[PDB]
């Protein structure tokens, strides 16, 4: 399985992905990745890991809404099952990755701190 | 503390793909949610009874293995808020809708799939 | 979209700085504390009541009484610890929390200092 | 001027973990330095670094409590001696070094969305 992304472009304003800063260009690249790997049965494990690292930078820079948009972008592209070939069940494989590697990052960071106040108090007593 | 009468704007009525407001076509559900957000930002936010109805519908989508539809509606609401940010408008309604998005809607996304079963028929 | 009539609980009346005909800050603090504690169980306070309270906090700011806003801020914050500790009222917590973090705390960013200068 | 804190060591402060002990230490610090004209600037810097750890661990409400604790202790001007105007000096520190940390981190992201869009066009 070939690599679609270059690991050396990202360090390991909005964070860069694969040397791109414009969000529409990032989205366009992600669209290509999904579309070209469905026919191989899904993406390379390392490209997923590299993309997750970018998504986590988004989460930690108060840009969860950009993770949300990219997630739905990938999700909607998987509606193309009647148009694109898939070997090794690429559509199922991408949907697993979406549900297991990507979507769970939407709740990595909380935006309410009731559990934090509780944890500190439980540790205080 | 005392009781007061007031008139308030409501977008929804108190009374397989679950329906929302007696709508079956998801594109019609989407256009209805879009105008709900766009028209209530200027009010300072939506009516809590309308949010509760909408959240109940999202939970049904989750329970029906349609998380991808919740994801789409989540992003639909989010991009309506980008109109506020860009034009530097409606800060009160933005903040209320933002809290709904981040605390009431998005947590459902992490609370087999319906497409997967169709995907397995590979032709 | 349509108009509906309802009954809603209001904690304040629409008619140094006074709040709700109160001059003693201890009685103002007592009142705010009751307001948070009672409305937490409702899912949050009435936006008209928040507006009245915020304009009062503005008057404190505009009169160099930032330290009173800071005190009321923490008072509200510690009411929310009761929710956290007893894991209750999650809706009213989140609404009050947003008010604290977005409507109140931003106001914070020497009426005593003038009196401090008289050292005896 | 003497150092009240030890540079060599929820986030911990000065090897303390329970929040009431941290509050107790801060209360002592304020109270014992008022008579010196205010704290040592390096102790302020070390305390600021602890407050920033609180802010970045979603504990601004603990920054809020400590801020109000220091603020309220400055009401003690009729009871404690001060040289170099220690009460004024602490109040400046409160208003300039401590309280502005309460708004270091935003909890609404309208400006983030605007920034990204303005960068996009």
């Amino acid at each position: 399985r070939k690599r679609f992304f270059n690991d050396d472009l990202d360090t390991s304003g909005s964070p860069k992905f694969q040397n791109l800063t414009r969000f529409k260009k990032i989205c366009q690249l992600v669209k290509q990745w999904v579309a070209e790997t469905l026919g191989d049965g899904g993406p390379h494990e390392k490209d997923v890991k590299l993309f997750v690292k970018y998504l986590i930078k988004l989460c930690d820079s108060n840009r969860v809404h950009l993770v949300l948009h990219l997630s739905n972008l990938i999700s909607r592209e998987l509606n193309l099952c009647a148009f694109l070939n898939q070997d090794h069940s690429g559509f199922q494989t991408w949907e697993r990755i979406l549900l297991n590697d990507i979507i769970p990052l939407l709740n990595r960071n909380k935006h309410t701190y009731q559990t934090v106040r509780k944890l500190d108090m439980d540790f205080e007593v």
